[PDB]
């Protein structure tokens, strides 16, 4: 029963999930000011020329876009990574106002929401088996601003009313997540951890630099989904994040000067 309210939020999820309050805990604070550039980092190579989207699915916590994840259709590798990381889904964590809804702040400055591309190592077989390795999961992070429309986020847009309430699904097939990046693929990495339950300790986080700008029609239509399902109270899909968790023993590496 864990969520976002006053009495299920991300302040009581260690009493279910005891490693919330563990040492590799996200998201963070990313402070420019101490990320140290590390010549050792690669490019990141984004490889979604075969992505295969299948659903959306409003899972009563944030909607997935779900991808065929049975062959290296869409992958990534490269930067921080070792071996090849397979995309199974993305989702949104955002705010009831501009001013806040990303998880990663930067500077302590919170974005209006933020995008995760979630994916797992190959050489662990399944997602599953995945999340239980400390280099199961890449997931890349991408902040969002309000300004002008983001035309590759509109078909997600459109179909949210199909999926309003926990539990609905609709087809979601062709989408092109390539459409969803910034300019740039600058990034800061740390080793971390799911932001949801069950806040496995099995990331390598990319965040990239460079925002991307959505309308505020855009994020007004996140706004309308809901926590709840069909026939149950309503109660709106917002502030849907986790706040910044202490960085401990962790550095971030920034892979640009
Ligand atoms: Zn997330």
């Amino acid at each position: 029963h864990w969520g976002y309210g006053k009495h299920n939020g991300p302040e009581h999820w260690h009493k279910d999930f005891p490693i919330a309050k563990g040492e590799r805990q996200s998201p963070v604070d990313i402070d420019t000011h101490t990320a140290k550039y590390d010549p050792s980092l690669k490019p990141l190579s984004v490889s979604y020329d075969q992505a295969t989207s299948l659903r959306i699915l409003n899972n009563g916590h944030a909607f997935n876009v779900e991808f065929d994840d049975s062959q290296d259709k869409a992958v990534l590798k490269g930067g921080p990574l070792d071996g090849t990381y397979r995309l199974i889904q993305f989702h949104f964590h955002w705010g009831s106002l501009d001013g806040q809804g990303s998880e990663h702040t930067v500077d302590k400055k919170k974005y209006a929401a933020e995008l995760h591309l979630v994916h797992w190592n190959t050489k662990y077989g399944d997602f599953g088996k995945a999340v239980q390795q400390p280099d199961g999961l890449a997931v890349l992070g991408i902040f969002l601003k309000v300004g002008s429309a983001k035309p590759g986020l509109q078909k997600v847009v459109d179909v949210l009313d199909s999926i309003k309430t926990k539990g609905k699904s609709a087809d979601f097939t062709n989408f092109d997540p390539r459409g969803l990046l910034p300019e740039s693929l600058d990034y800061w990495t740390y080793p971390g951890s799911l932001t949801t339950p069950p806040l496995l300790e099995c990331v390598t986080w990319i965040v990239l630099k460079e925002p991307i700008s959505v309308s505020s029609e855009q994020v007004l239509k996140f706004r309308k989904l809901n926590f709840n399902g069909e026939g149950e109270p309503e109660e709106l899909m917002v502030d849907n994040w986790r706040p910044a968790q202490p960085l401990k023993n962790r550095q971030i590496k920034a892979s640009f000067k």
